[PDB]
DNA sequence: CGGCAGTACTG
DNA sequence: CAGTAC
DNA sequence: GCCG
């Protein structure tokens, strides 16, 4: 009860505290852009805490005893319930606009950011004309817009087909699945995430290399940020009217598929959780597998073995967007 | 008092 | 390594 | 920010 991961995520779909959370919400993305990490963790948790409770929050001691909710934000809900407002809302540093246009560029976050930002610059046209860019914040901000646009979930559909078709073509045992926010159903898409393996065990080995000049000389892949190991770069679909969008790869062995497969479908949070689980049962999880701490790896042929050795009921992947 | 997920790319 | 992102 |  003390884990999200343990939870359905559609509890939040009722969330009876709207009025409070729509001001946590720009407190930590306040506290976030500013580098302030941890703060900013405590705030998402309490949001998420707060969405999911089943009732509106009426006292200080109803506030308390939810997990995620301690002393110092018990007393910000009050507020938000006597007064109707947050002060501390009319007290955010002023850079924090500038801070959060910057670090939506794709390879800038907190540091260059607040660099940029004591350097005088408080404009994309300052960061175009006088900033100092890496090779992929150079891309981000040419596709500045496009990143920060969510496709419809049926345009992430046509990518997965065309990264699995190319992909087939070299060995048709090949499979293809689009994770993320797509496997979890959700609407809309900040990208698409291809999963890629063989079920043999070992015929999975090249086809990174091969598929990515396969998709390049189709014209397919318009911009590369990291093409080393994994791929993450941008993609669009032939014709008129398409935008470019966000594409992630990652081609795994099938003894790793669960976990693959796990961790690349999410949530981040809902990740973060169960890993966090893990932990605290002397085990240890990530993208590779599920083991015992510093250690012995444990058999998951598929993904609700990972629940079941976690203690956990399964979770579909919709039910697991926290 | 100290962790807060675990991994991996770039330069 | 620090910074950034999945 | 919260929690053990
Ligand atoms: O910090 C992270 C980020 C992502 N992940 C995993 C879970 C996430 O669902 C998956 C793909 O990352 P994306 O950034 O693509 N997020 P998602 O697909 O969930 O949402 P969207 O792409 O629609 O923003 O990688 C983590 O484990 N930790
Ligand atoms: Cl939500
Ligand atoms: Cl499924
Ligand atoms: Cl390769
Ligand atoms: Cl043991
Ligand atoms: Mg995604
Ligand atoms: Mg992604
Ligand atoms: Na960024």
């Amino acid at each position: 009860d003390k884990w999200v991961c343990a939870q359905p995520s559609s509890q939040k779909a009722t969330n009876h505290n709207l009025h409070i959370t729509e001001k946590l919400e720009v407190l930590a993305k306040a506290y976030s852009v500013q580098g302030d990490k941890w703060r900013a963790l405590g705030y998402a948790k309490a949001i998420n805490a707060l969405k999911s409770f089943h009732k509106p929050v009426t006292s200080y001691q109803e506030a308390c005893s939810i997990p995620g909710i301690g002393k110092r934000m018990a007393e910000k809900i009050i507020e938000i319930l006597e007064s109707g407002h947050l002060r501390k809302l009319d007290h955010i540093s002023e850079s924090v606009p500038v801070l959060e246009l910057f670090s939506n560029i794709w390879g800038a976050g907190t540091k260059t950011a607040q660099m940029w930002y004591q350097q005088g610059f408080r404009s994309l046209e300052d960061i175009r004309s006088q900033a100092s860019l890496t090779t992929q914040q150079a891309i981000g901000l040419k596709h500045y817009s496009d990143f920060l646009e969510r496709m419809p979930r049926e345009e992430a559909t046509e990518i997965e087909q065309t990264v699995q078709k190319a992909a087939q073509a070299f060995n048709s045992g090949l499979l293809c699945v689009a994770c993320g926010s797509y496997r979890r159903g959700k609407a809309t898409c900040g990208d698409v995430d291809v999963l890629i393996t063989h079920p043999d065990g070992r015929s999975h080995r090249g086809i990174f290399s091969r598929l990515l000049d396969s998709l390049r000389q189709e014209g397919f892949l318009t911009d590369d940020l990291v093409s080393q190991g994994k791929y993450l770069g941008v993609c669009r679909l032939p014709g008129p009217g398409r935008r470019h969008r966000r594409l992630d790869i990652i081609v795994v062995p099938y003894s790793e598929f669960a976990c693959a497969l796990l961790y690349f479908t999410g949530s981040a949070h809902f990740n973060r959780s169960m890993r966090a689980l893990a932990k605290t049962k002397g085990m240890s999880l990530s993208e590779h597998a599920l083991s015992t701490a510093v250690g012995r790896v444990l058999p998951t042929p598929t993904e609700k073995d990972v629940f079941r050795l976690l203690g956990l009921p399964y979770r579909e992947p919709a039910e697991r967007d926290w």
